[PDB]
């Protein structure tokens, strides 16, 4: 049964978050083959349900799901049957295990081929309409799911030249503001349990500075405290190739972005929909990383989690932590980090 809650009190109930990235997100195989040659071409196993399950029952209340949707569409913006089936079996995992749990549009942004969704206003002109009939699709799909099921927009857009701090040109922020009212709209026009279901919106490249804070504007909604801001963080950019300790830059780096999220955002809530020790060339954290570099990982881990509960929001980590073959046992691949996380939450 739907219940409708506040867009804060579902962020104060997400808990410890995590994302299972690089699985339904995967994308490079080209359009028509089997669902599993998407979910497993990075390398992840299938999803189960005990995966779900080993979340909740080890600490963690909430999943973001990210999925990448190009190479399931056809021409005409229409979602191959079977991935939105498996789309739902994965979020019913979720639910089925208690959680919450956020579906979005991932790599279908940013720097990859194949990303169409792009902070320009000639792309969002050209591909509006097809964005909506997405969101329609998945909303329908979806609909029938309680409220711990939220919806999430779009990713990390970024312009054309994917520039990752900010666009160059300022007109891409029309884009992405109007992108952002776009799924907002095509979300509620479905309506039933999609009339006030908890959705969120995304910063450009949920990037954090003053100028993208300045220029996103939250969509109009015609219901009240169903909104939720996402940024993502892995700063300071590449600590874990250039620091030895979880250090003082590193807390005051962290504890400035909580600061400047809550000043910024009074009249809603916002998350960290990711964040970890991935920094240049997507160079991060492993169990055979040494013992030093994987308590920088816990430190980092007990800080993000800790600031976001203090601040009213709440966290997801990008992948690390439970991971490849841990998933399939299921047993965490980073105990320590996750040890850190859950004292830090409690
Ligand atoms: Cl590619
Ligand atoms: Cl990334």
């Amino acid at each position: 049964t739907y219940m409708e809650e506040s867009a804060q009190s579902a962020v104060d109930n997400f808990g410890l978050g995590f994302n299972l990235g690089n699985t339904l997100d995967a994308n490079g195989c080209g359009t028509g083959k089997p669902v599993a040659t998407y979910e497993t071409f990075w390398g992840q196993p299938e999803t189960t349900q005990d995966m779900m399950t080993f979340l909740m029952q080890n600490g963690f209340n909430a999943v973001r799901i990210p999925v990448t949707w190009y190479e399931h569409m056809d021409a005409e913006g229409n979602v191959d049957e079977a991935w939105m089936m498996r789309v739902k079996a994965i979020v019913e995992y979720a639910m089925n295990a208690g959680l919450y749990a956020i579906v979005n549009v991932h790599h279908d942004t940013a720097a990859g081929s194949g990303a169409w969704i792009k902070a320009d206003t000639d792309v969002y002109a050209a591909t509006k309409e097809k964005f909506k009939k997405l969101w329609t699709q998945i909303a329908n799909a979806l609909a029938d799911y309680d409220q711990h099921l939220l919806f999430e927009g779009y990713n990390e857009m970024l312009d054309g030249n994917n520039s990752w701090d900010e666009p160059q040109k300022a007109s891409g922020y029309e884009a992405l503001n109007n992108y952002a009212q776009d799924f907002v709209d095509a979300v509620r026009a479905t309506g039933g349990n999609n009339a006030t279901r908890n959705l969120i919106v995304n910063t450009y490249a949920a990037a954090k500075g003053e100028n993208v804070l300045n220029n996103f504007m939250l969509p109009t909604d015609a219901v009240n405290n169903h909104l939720i801001v996402q940024v993502h963080s892995y700063d300071p950019w590449n600590f874990f190739n250039t620091k030895t300790t979880w250090d003082s830059e590193c807390h005051n780096t962290l504890t400035e972005i909580f600061s400047a999220l809550s000043k910024k955002f009074t009249t809603i809530p916002y998350i960290i929909g990711e964040y970890g020790t991935h920094g240049e060339s997507d160079i991060s954290v492993s169990k055979s990383s040494p013992a030093e570099k994987i308590k920088l990982a816990a430190d980092q881990a007990a800080d993000m989690v800790k600031l976001a509960k203090d601040h009213h929001s709440a966290t997801f980590y990008w992948m690390s932590i439970f991971d490849g073959s841990d998933r399939i046992q299921p047993q965490w691949s980073l105990p320590t980090v996750v040890e850190a996380m859950q004292e830090a939450y409690n």
